RNA sequence: CUAG
């Protein structure tokens, strides 16, 4: 009874964060990311994630699979792109849009956040369009990013959350 | 990217 209420997701790190919407063409890659703690983006996006990674303590990546009408969670970018990381043999069609280098992520919160529920939120960095209209690695104006992440934390954990925590712990035993 |  001395034990604090134990938690099943990681809270949004405190401090000065930047926020990017990350898009996947398919669930398979997103699920692989969750099992392995790894992502890779399009080559053209790598310098901008590295610029964010160098600039602030936490780069928060809010994921959404194309066409699912939902956000699926948020991760912290935990390594700079460049440098061997490993994992992630990714699915893609006839070699097109071939992905860049794998980097580490830590899944903070996994859930299914409907776009309906984000419909009053717009992003000044993308012409004040609703945040659902976000290409891969579009930056969220940071006050809007913090609002969008806060909506994620209102949703119940999806089944992937515990999958993530388990995989994360397994990688920790070294 | 969102919509079909």
């Amino acid at each position: 009874p001395a034990d604090q209420t134990n938690r099943t997701s990681h809270p949004l790190p405190q401090g000065v964060n930047r926020y990017f919407v990350v898009k996947s063409n398919n669930r398979e890659n997103f699920e692989l990311s969750v099992q392995q703690g790894v992502w890779a983006t399009q080559r053209s996006n790598e310098a901008k994630l590295n610029e964010a990674f160098d600039s602030v303590e936490n780069v928060i990546l809010i994921f959404s699979v194309n066409r699912t009408r939902h956000f699926q969670g948020c991760a912290k970018m935990t390594s700079r792109i460049g440098g061997y990381i490993g994992g992630g043999n990714w699915k893609h069609e006839h070699g097109t849009a071939q992905y860049g280098r794998n980097f580490s992520v830590k899944w903070l919160k996994l859930c299914e956040l409907s776009f309906h529920k984000t419909r009053n939120l717009r992003n000044p960095y993308n012409e004040n369009l609703p945040v659902k209209i976000s290409r891969d690695c579009q930056e969220l104006e940071p006050s809007v990013g913090e609002q969008l992440a806060s909506l994620l934390y209102l949703e119940p954990d999806s089944e992937l959350m515990a999958i993530s925590i388990a995989a994360e712990a397994k990688r920790e035993e070294e």
